[PDB]
RNA sequence: GGCAGAUUACAAUUCUAUUUGCC
């Protein structure tokens, strides 16, 4: 969250999306606040859904990255505590937990 | 860093890489 200046943080973490959600739907729900950054290697928007390895069901968790950091900040200020696909969600500032194994 | 084209491989439990052209 506010634990960093986020001057280099353009990603938000999301929880509660749903067990049947899609990258395109999440992107359509976040793009209305600001431009989601697009992958130039894959052409899909920067969203990463997560899955349970013990059940194979979706965690309801995902990251979304923005083309600018103030858009990510507005996305937290706005989407945090709203609903998506008919499910309550929770947005906040992300980091790179990937860096523990990358 | 961004824009266009091309290539290959792998992964997570909170932001992929390589490569050609241009600034």
């Amino acid at each position: 969250g506010s634990h960093m200046d986020n001057s280099d943080n353009n990603t938000i973490f999301v929880q509660g999306l749903g067990e049947n959600v899609t990258i395109e739907s999440v992107a359509d729900y976040f793009k209305q606040i600001g431009i989601i950054k697009t992958n130039k290697k894959t052409g899909q928007p920067m969203i990463n859904l997560y899955t349970d390895r013990e059940t194979g069901k979706l965690k309801g968790e995902a990251t979304v990255s923005f083309d600018d950091p103030p858009s990510a900040k507005a996305a937290i200020d706005w989407f945090d505590g709203k609903e998506f696909s008919g499910n309550p969600i929770k947005v906040s500032f992300a980091t790179r937990r990937a860096d523990f194994n990358r």
